[PDB]
């Protein structure tokens, strides 16, 4: 349950517009943009595949979808990225079961449209392509962003 600050996060971005005019949900870097503030997590400003290099140039990547979806467990924030050709396309990892015992759940928009986008219950494995799911970086932040559960 340590993950529900960023489950939080991501029900409250989806509706949120990084980019004025242009909502989250049709903006994957402006959705985890959102997600971000909200936890206080800097970010790399951009596109997704700009902040995909941000990422790779200063996040500690995990070694699979599994250490992923653990890492989100213990409250850390945790994104999936790939760079693309023409498009790159960034998602927020969440704790919940592996799909083909392999691949995370995520929340993501896209501006690609349904297939791209997932409120928690597609996973990362079928927001990407076949030839790309087992091609992804999953980067974890420096400290964990959720907090302890309510003293009272």
């Amino acid at each position: 349950s340590l993950d529900q600050c960023i489950v939080n996060a991501c029900k409250n971005s989806w509706d949120k517009s990084y980019l004025a005019g242009t909502p989250n949900k049709d903006n994957c870097s402006g959705f985890v943009q959102s997600v971000a503030a909200e936890l206080g997590v800097p970010m790399p400003r951009g596109n997704a595949n700009a902040m995909v290099d941000g990422l790779e140039q200063s996040w500690t990547k995990l070694a699979s979808g599994a250490e992923a979806a653990q890492k989100a467990a213990q409250g850390f924030l945790v994104i999936a990225g790939l760079k693309g050709r023409t498009y790159g396309h960034v998602a927020v990892v969440i704790s919940g079961p592996l799909y083909r015992q392999k691949y995370p759940m995520c929340w993501c928009g896209s501006i690609a449209g349904a297939v791209g986008q997932s409120q928690g219950l597609k996973s990362v494995g079928q927001v990407w392509n076949r030839t790309d799911r087992d091609r992804l970086n999953y980067y974890v932040y420096s400290l964990a962003s959720c907090s302890l559960p309510r003293a009272s």
